[PDB]
DNA sequence: AAAAAGACTT
DNA sequence: GGAAAAATTTTT
DNA sequence: AAAAATTTTTCCAAGTCTTTTT
């Protein structure tokens, strides 16, 4: 069947459904103990770990591996954690990890991962069953008159915070998600889901101003959490809809803005000048639009609202450059951001005056938070903020790329190569970095090996065709001639697959320390691509897979070769 | 305001 | 999501 | 058959910006 949602007519602002019924959230699964052979140790001698302490220690076993278990905030936290979660007969004897002898329990659960991959077809393939009758009773929801899908129904098992970068909570107990933190939302004439028995929910909603179907108050950073619908769905995707057309607003007068934030650079106040450099930042630069954030409870990090002085140091000259602005900082996701950037006249002026009288330690532009840049931008353009740009930025250059790259002759390989240029292109641009896959770059070298033997293969046809000839030559006929055809299109059909190994170990080589999954998914008009598909013929699914075909539905279908962005 | 929350987005 | 699992599928 | 190199899921946060509260 397949409902096109896009052929409807646009959801009235502010309400979000009429109607909503779900099954609910799933639990995480209950804690099973450790067996009698599996014993902890403290100080040496025996120690019998009561079912609430005894997980807890076991979440730390379990990543005894990691090289992050023996850094003080991990270990200061989850010290901390662990005790509150301790009997008194072991609040007592337990005065520091230290002293705590996990090895045992972290050698069983080693052993478990090893029996498991070592399973029978009768047993994986009833779990593989059991796991397909869950996700239809729970995966599946009902908004308006639809039958759509859940996202993440299944909620989050505890365990011990990582997060990324540097964190300051790092260690602590992720507490085990109960029905009395859950708040359900749906609507009045929706049959209401039931609680696990004995319990209650938080509270049952009916909150139609939002798409949620469940939320609750993780403790680590005291945010929300939610049970969204999936990417598919109607709800989700003429959001992001929206937002492509949004940008593609910016683009009719971006040119506009940017007339602007030119000669803002020589405004009367610090204020405006402020407002345009960092829009400048945010604009050319593709930097994010840095809110401030609660230090001691997250990771220094920061964006172009919220940079700081010690994040640049001005340099006149450098490597033949005229006025060089050197960027070194952690971006989001403790993701670091050094650009060398030769900027006009104005712009490294206004910086220096940013910078004087200031501490390292302090805002460069103070007087300046994403707050009043984004009220500039609404006014500017009706519905702008700072993100757009990003969105605009990475779009654009995806359907300027594939014009610049795409040659008609390319036979479908190198063309699919094309398109990767160009999404690495916007990768770099919106810095998508990668960490280099865990040595296994020596992949190449195993890729490499099935080129060059590709190149015998080859190398073979080509002294078969030498001799075919040598023989058309003296006695010429046609049973000599056709077999000469018949070692010609021989080299041919070789030639191909050489160029599709050759194209396909650039594309793996090039993308080695990039990342196109967070523009290919969240940042690029997907009827950027469709378009450049239907144009050159070739069928989306060398492009984008089945999740993604099933996201990015609306753009496939209504769009043509045409489109433009 | 402008902090502190909430709901989307990356 | 992006690296790690885990389930595959390719190589040897 | 079994090492090996792949494809695909599973694990687990950190931003942006709107709406409330204070
Ligand atoms: C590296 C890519 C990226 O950071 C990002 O910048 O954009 C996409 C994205 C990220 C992370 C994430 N998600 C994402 O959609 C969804 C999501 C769910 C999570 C659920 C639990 C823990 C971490 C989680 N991280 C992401």
């Amino acid at each position: 069947q397949k409902w096109k949602w896009w052929e409807e007519e646009r959801y009235p602002e502010g309400i979000k459904w009429k109607f909503l019924e779900h099954k609910g959230p799933v639990f995480a699964p209950p804690y099973e103990p450790l067996p009698e052979n599996v014993k902890f140790y403290y100080d040496g001698k025996v120690m019998k770990l009561s079912p609430k302490a005894e997980e807890v220690a076991t979440f730390f076993a379990k990543m005894l591996d990691h090289e992050y278990t023996t850094k003080e905030i991990f270990r200061k936290n989850f010290f901390k954690d662990w005790r509150k979660e301790m009997t008194n007969e072991e609040k007592n004897i337990i005065t520091n990890l230290s002293k705590c002898d996990f090895t045992q329990m972290s050698q069983y659960f080693k052993a478990q991962t090893e029996a498991r991959k070592q399973m029978s077809k009768e047993e994986k393939l009833k779990i593989k069953e059991e796991n397909e009758k869950l996700l239809k009773e729970y995966g599946f929801c009902i908004m308006d008159n639809h039958k759509e899908r859940i996202a993440n129904f299944k909620i989050e098992p505890p365990g011990l915070f990582r997060g990324r970068g540097n964190h300051p909570k790092m260690g602590m107990l992720k507490r085990r998600i109960m029905p009395e933190d859950i708040i359900i939302n749906c609507s009045k004439d929706a049959k209401v889901p039931s609680p696990p028995p004995g319990h209650k929910w938080k509270e049952v909603r009916h909150d139609n101003k939002v798409t949620w179907l469940v939320s609750w108050t993780e403790n680590i950073q005291g945010s929300i959490k939610y049970i969204m619908l999936n990417p598919s769905s109607r709800i989700k995707g003429e959001k992001d809809w929206q937002k492509y057309e949004t940008a593609r607003r910016l683009k009719k007068c971006v040119d506009k803005i940017r007339n602007q934030y030119r000669e803002d650079w020589k405004s009367k106040e610090m204020k405006v000048r402020q407002r345009a450099v960092a829009l400048y930042f945010i604009d050319k630069l593709a930097l994010r639009a840095g809110n401030e954030k609660e230090e001691g409870e997250t990771a220094d990090t920061v964006g172009c609202c919220s940079l700081r002085v010690e994040h640049i140091n001005l340099h006149p000259e450098l490597d033949g450059q005229e006025y060089v602005v050197e960027f070194d900082f952690l971006g989001k996701d403790s993701i670091r951001y050094y650009n060398k950037v030769p900027v006009e006249k104005r712009v490294f002026k206004n910086l220096q005056l940013f910078m004087e009288n200031k501490q390292p330690e302090d805002d460069l532009f103070d007087r300046l938070n994403t707050g009043i840049l984004n009220k500039h931008l609404q006014d500017l353009m009706e519905g702008l903020t700072a993100k757009v740009f990003r969105t605009y930025n990475a779009s654009i250059t995806l359907q300027q790329q594939l014009k610049e790259l795409t040659a008609p002759d390319e036979n479908i390989p190198a063309k699919i190569l094309s398109y990767n240029r160009a999404n690495r292109a916007v990768a770099i641009l919106c810095n998508h970095q990668r960490a280099p896959p865990k040595t296994f770059e020596k992949s190449m070298m195993n890729l490499q090996t099935k080129i060059d033997a590709k190149k015998e293969q080859l190398a073979d046809a080509r002294r078969d065709l030498k001799s075919a000839k040598a023989d058309a030559k003296v006695m010429k006929d046609a049973k000599t001639k056709k077999v000469v055809e018949s070692k010609k299109k021989a080299v041919q059909r070789l030639e191909e697959q050489l160029m599709k190994l050759e194209v396909q170990a650039t594309d793996r080589e090039e993308n080695k320390q990039i990342a196109l999954g967070t523009s290919k998914l969240n940042y690029l008009d997907p009827r950027i691509t469709v378009a450049w598909c239907k144009k050159w013929g070739v069928p989306i699914e060398k492009i984008y897979n089945k999740t993604q075909r099933e996201k990015f539905a609306w753009a496939i279908d209504m769009a043509d070769e045409d489109y433009e962005f």
